[PDB]
């Protein structure tokens, strides 16, 4: 049996992302006296400097976070639409669709800061000096860069190398920096140098939110200082549902979350429960996970909810997920994102982060559920899972992917619920993939296996299948799990750069 | 596909088969150490972690170089007790050294008198710093991990009859499975004796009487006067040059020179730095032999002044681990007690495993590595470095037995072409054949089909056997410099192996 690394385990705690580097600062954080949601700022913050080829502080964050007494909260990072845009605004520039990328397509107003401020307050010990100072020091001395990272960069030049402010940071030389060159972030750690001494709200209220009105200017871009005041994140209870003496927990809407606990149910009504979903019928697993995918089309912002074309291109959607949890019980199971790769290419100056272009997912319909309002939230491709076992924490994960994200973590659930010792195994273990937007019916389905393509293209008929190289297209998934002894053991996708780190 | 992703740094990266091992060497740093610090720091925490590959009872080799570009050879084997022979073993009616048990365990544990040099030489920080890691994960305990369950279960067979082994890694008489938590309390204070006494105290110390005061009854041959004796050889380390690289090995009773002599024989048939890594299967194997030839007259240093076809799978555990910093400082380090944990002899009270390195031997009295009281003999461990044009290039190495000089030449082709991805060569499907010194070549064993059916139509000859990727084709790290002075580095996956950068 092959592992494509161990996993981490310890008898305090263990920190599972997609950063090498994230991962240490979270655990430098632990070694200093932390907690884990000290440690989980710090870790999301470091995401936002290593990774924001994937997330940053121009994009959204979802979060579900446990405390050791047992309570859960669903954050919901999400940022609102502007008050200045809505169809009309739209359809007056002669367009029937939002740009994916430009001062047009960076509409929803950047979540993650605000979510950090209500983690900070309800859950730090620390001061916001300590938890960013890696995050600061990182971006300011740079790093040099991995494989993966370059790729990222390269793969972006032709949809956003026209934006200055984008290619002046990741493309200095006009050239697309090669794995092991130092990527220096100056204007980045600024900005997480001015919410140090002004606190996490000053993004909005303070400082910074003149500093990105002000760097807009020229652009556009109909964020306004308003919008950033305005904004909240939403707190609130996760979304769940009981199989056996497990109870999963996934982020309420306008995440996407639900889609998951509505395909367990729909599994469980197909006979299968916890012991046997790991080896079901391949056609049952898809079966109930189109009807989980239809009811997924009336998801969008919560306080609005009170022969589609077919799919023909891989999922769209980059992200960075983290787990950590402790022996006691304590879990942050952590999700962020800028939509598309590095989001709209808009960066506002002197701030050195991209404006997500999370908007371009509303639609111009009218009458649909997710039509593009002022001061809306849409729906959100984002999504954290929690398990708990008799009450008490089993399993933390959440995986990168757009559409996909449901996918990769059903996967993923049906076989830790089996067995949650060797989540890498797990984690290592070939998917598949059938990525459609709301809007969209279901297209090809993705495999990563021989054995898949053949099971799938017996058992599932109308649908073309294609097989595709073990990579990110499959997700990036980490998670942390609590075994017999209360031991936590973590693991990190191969598909991405992460590594699981203990702490003792 | 990449196992994981590579380690970077401006300053240096840690690769080493322990995740935790790896981190304690980053503390180190974190804390104003040099790399020196943390390899010790790094190789007393393998003593603790991965002690079912090595420990206090064994021996360590190492190549270290300075920012000045000297390297020092350490050769921290130790040597026989005075008190064996030949004789002493026929005299007991055996034609053949036992693999376990106090006749196993000849061999003075080296580790520790390493270390002292290493402290000595290049240091700068107090050893009850250095050792406070190692001392803290004994005493507190860690959950061990899926592959050191399966070693202790590998062992019980063998050494499960020995009360001070079983005592410690089957406390409650069964195996513990993975996530167990495991406390090793006399270990702990085997290292707390060094940070009060030094770690030559170990030979001559407090350590050195609870020793040999442990192992009274055994039967064991040790004494207080062999471990006194015991001295690390200190020398230069041996090389060849291809093109504008420089390749070094630990010198000899090491088999590290094998790796020389196969370069040599690669660079006869016209292969270079350039195109040995797309060379032809048969040109491997042709000068691998060769070189596997004269590794026969390879033993104790001071002594170099028809044969049976092996029929099973390489014998030999080990961990390997390098350090290697932006300004060319290294260390390219391999420590182990041969067959897994040992000879299954535990001084009481000390909480390591004796080696059982001295079962190499033979009692063929003719024979180059014959038995001798006070001699080394040939070792399977080797550590090499590697130079372009005078500077620090690749720093590497592996666990294994006999097929260690096979995984590093593997690597090193590689390597020298193109260093900027260690870890997607670290991941590259391998191929052994093992034998001993003593053995003709047997089967060729194989990761991948696209070996298997190479090696099947370009070596004849020879059974080809199709495996699983496994520790049965070592476990190797690496750390190299790439442009810029930035340090890179990888860890096998077929290990428990994590690389860590400090920035």
């Amino acid at each position: 049996m092959f592992r494509s690394r161990p996993n981490a385990l310890s008898q305090r705690s263990v920190i599972a992302s997609s950063s090498e580097l994230a991962s240490l600062a979270g655990r430098d954080i632990l070694k200093r006296g932390g907690n884990i949601f000290d440690a989980a700022l710090a870790v999301s913050a470091m995401l936002c400097v290593t990774q924001n080829n994937l997330c940053g502080l121009g994009g959204d964050l979802f979060a579900l976070i446990r405390d050791e007494n047992g309570q859960i909260m669903d954050l919901n990072g999400s940022g609102q639409a502007s008050r200045a845009v809505s169809i009309d605004y739209y359809e007056s520039m002669g367009l029937t669709k939002i740009p994916e990328r430009g001062p047009y397509a960076a509409i929803t107003v950047p979540g993650i800061a605000g979510s950090w401020d209500e983690i900070f307050r309800k859950f730090a010990t620390m001061d916001i000096a300590d938890i960013l100072e890696p995050a600061i020091r990182t971006a300011s001395a740079g790093f040099p860069i991995t494989q993966n990272y370059s790729d990222s960069i390269a793969r972006s030049a032709p949809v956003i190398g026209q934006y200055r402010g984008w290619s002046s940071i990741f493309m200095p030389n006009g050239s697309v920096p090669v794995a092991g060159e130092i990527l220096k972030q100056p204007d980045l750690a600024e900005s997480f140098r001015l919410m140090s001494e002004e606190g996490f709200r000053s993004f909005y209220d303070g400082s910074l939110a003149d500093i990105i009105i002000a760097g807009l200017e020229g652009t556009g871009s109909p964020l306004s200082d308003r919008d950033l005041r305005v904004y909240r994140p939403l707190i609130g209870k996760p979304v769940f549902t009981d199989l056996d003496e497990f109870r999963i927990y996934e982020t309420s809407p306008n995440s996407q979350g639900i889609t998951v606990i509505e395909w367990i149910r729909g599994m469980e009504s197909h006979g299968y429960d916890s012991r046997t979903m790991w080896e079901a019928k391949i056609e049952d697993i898809f079966e109930t996970m189109e009807e989980a995918y239809d009811k997924r089309r009336k998801i969008t912002d919560p306080s609005y909810m009170n022969g589609l074309p077919k799919r023909d291109h891989n999922d769209i959607g980059d992200t960075t997920y983290f787990s950590i949890s402790d022996s006691e019980g304590r879990s942050v199971s952590i999700i962020q994102s800028n939509y598309m790769g590095f989001g709209s290419g808009i960066v506002p100056k002197g701030t050195g982060f991209v404006l997500q272009n999370r908007g371009s997912y509303f639609t111009l319909q009218r009458d649909h559920p997710n039509a593009l309002m002022p001061g809306k939230r849409t729906f959100h491709t984002l999504a954290a899972c929690m398990v708990e076992k008799e009450h008490d924490l089993y399993a933390s994960l959440g995986s990168m992917g757009g559409d996909i994200q449901p996918q990769v973590q059903m996967q993923i659930l049906m076989e830790i619920l089996k067995d949650n010792t060797d989540p890498q195994a797990i984690l290592d273990k070939p998917r598949w993939t059938e990525p459609y937007t709301i809007y969209e019916a279901p297209g090809a389905v993705y495999v990563e296996s021989e054995e898949l393509y053949r099971n799938v293209s017996k058992q599932i008929s109308g649908r073309k299948v294609v097989l595709r190289d073990v990579s990110q297209e499959f997700g990036t998934a980490q998670i942390t799990t609590l075994i017999r002894g209360d031991v936590v053991v973590g693991a990190a996708d191969p598909r991405g750069d992460g590594i699981a780190i203990p702490y003792s």
